[PDB]
């Protein structure tokens, strides 16, 4: 795995870890993460080749919103997301996210710095932390929990707040993640300890809302005569298939691309930066290798982690199990007449919670071969843990509840009104309030 922040990869280095995917490794793919990073699988030198390109391989991979609705916030939100990245050198998650996209999923990270504007330019960040999602089956003792709110800094405080989070939590970690060192300790201590360490103390938070997760897949126009395409990759799985040469496409997109790629926190990838007049070259090849093949709106808010066959703690599968269930889920949709609709809906293989499955409003989360725990009730923007509905049954079982959910929802849902908040408000599910104390029945 890659140290990438903000999921921003030059064009020279695409071709590099191209070739490195196709000549040196067992399955020869590069895997795009959601964690805006990419993965090479089965190494057969490799932080040479990083290296050679300007690469390298207790911090993660520090995330940062990749397609913003105000386009001019991306190159001082992204710069301060680089910024952190490096200051936090020598497991803790780290995001810089833009309103209203939370593409990055806020709440599955330890810190999150939320951009605040004053004049289309970057002023300062609402602080947010304590969210991750792991748990262990069956104990009560663990959970998935959100972020919490610890107030606004100006910009001129952000390293010195990113240094005093991390080391509060390495310090007083035992169950040693953040979420569980707040909980035991408090928020306000907590709180109180990070103005210490950094010496300064949080104004209140300002005003941010969030609309959705997803990518906007196609053309967007950005920042002056530039466009950003954003290619749907099912499972971030770059590999050439029969009729659909996905890797093959995206190396002759590199090499006549004039800026760069992003690699977003939902496994897509962005050529970003296109001027108008290179639409049509950049268009061709994508279309031509597969990259622009529709899929449905479902298809395109659905996720996994990558479980077997590489996941040496997989439970059940799900980057190899989620193209067939997706089929059957748009097969559902179309049934009820939704096609147009998505569910956010996630399956990660093992409770560790890499797919995100405990931010969806369905989450499938693996216990056996073929066997998952369904959750229901999280909401779009992913503020909300979804209880477990069904434990441990078979993708049969888990399509027929869907079935008769799905239906309901198609029939007795409010204008504009999203599934999870239907299971919810349906009493369907009973929602979770506060998931130290109520995520477990
Ligand atoms: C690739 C990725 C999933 C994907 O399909 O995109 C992934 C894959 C793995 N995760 Fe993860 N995690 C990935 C995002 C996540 C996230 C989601 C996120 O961060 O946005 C979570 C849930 C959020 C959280 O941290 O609470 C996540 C929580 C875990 C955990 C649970 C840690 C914990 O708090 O208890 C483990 C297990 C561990 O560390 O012991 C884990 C462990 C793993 C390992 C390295 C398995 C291992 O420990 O040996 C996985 C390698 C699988 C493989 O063969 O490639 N991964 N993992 C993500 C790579 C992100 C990156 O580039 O850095
Ligand atoms: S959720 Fe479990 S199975 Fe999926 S990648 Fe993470 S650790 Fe592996
Ligand atoms: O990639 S996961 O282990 O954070
Ligand atoms: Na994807």
């Amino acid at each position: 795995r890659c140290r990438l922040p903000g999921g921003v990869i030059t064009t020279k280095q695409w071709q590099a870890i191209d070739k490195f995917a196709g000549e040196n490794t067992i399955y020869g793919s590069i895997r795009l993460t959601n964690r805006q990073t990419f993965q090479f699988h089965g190494i057969l030198p490799v932080h040479q080749m990083l290296h050679s390109v300007g690469l390298d391989a207790m911090n993660r991979n520090v995330l940062c919103t990749s397609n913003p609705y105000e386009s001019q916030l991306h190159a001082e939100a992204y710069e301060w997301a680089k910024k952190i990245s490096e200051h936090l050198l020598p497991k803790f998650k780290t995001t810089v996210v833009i309103p209203p996209q939370n593409d990055i999923d806020l709440h599955a990270n330890d810190m999150n710095f939320v951009a605040i504007a004053e004049n289309g330019k970057l002023v300062g960040f609402n602080l947010l932390v304590g969210g991750g999602l792991s748990i262990e089956h069956g104990n009560k003792k663990t959970y998935a929990r959100t972020a919490s709110e610890f107030g606004y800094l100006p910009l001129e405080h952000t390293l010195a707040v990113a240094e005093a989070v991390v080391t509060t939590q390495r310090d007083w970690g035992n169950n040693a993640k953040t979420k569980y060192t707040l909980e035991r300790v408090g928020v306000e201590t907590f709180k109180a300890e990070v103005e210490r360490r950094a010496g300064i103390k949080f104004e209140p938070i300002r005003p941010y809302e969030f609309t959705g997760r997803g990518d906007r897949i196609g053309w967007v126009k950005g920042i002056d005569d530039n466009w950003h395409l954003t290619l749907f990759i099912e499972n971030g799985r770059i590999l050439d298939y029969p009729a659909r040469p996905l890797k093959t496409g995206l190396l002759e997109i590199a090499k006549i691309h004039k800026g760069d790629f992003r690699i977003t926190a939902n496994q897509n990838l962005i050529i970003a930066g296109v001027p108008e007049s290179e639409k049509a070259k950049i268009e061709k090849i994508a279309k031509e290798s597969g990259l622009m093949n529709a899929v449905t709106p479902q298809r395109e808010n659905s996720m996994a982690c990558v479980s077997f066959p590489t996941c040496p703690l997989a439970m059940a599968e799900a980057e190899r199990f989620l193209p067939s269930f997706i089929d059957n889920i748009d097969n559902l949709m179309a049934k009820h007449g939704v096609s147009d609709e998505h569910i956010v809906m996630r399956v990660t293989g093992c409770p560790n919670g890499c797919g995100r499955a405990m931010l969806a409003e369905v989450g499938l989360v693996g216990k056996a071969p073929g066997r998952y725990n369904l959750h229901l009730g999280g909401n779009r923007i992913g503020t909300r843990i979804p209880r477990m509905y069904k434990e441990n049954i078979t993708e049969p079982e888990i399509l027929a509840s869907l079935d008769e959910l799905i239906g309901r929802w198609a029939k007795e849902r409010e204008a504009g009104e999203g599934f999870g908040d239907f299971t919810v408000r349906a009493g369907i599910i009973r929602p979770v309030l506060d998931p130290a104390r109520d995520l477990w029945d």
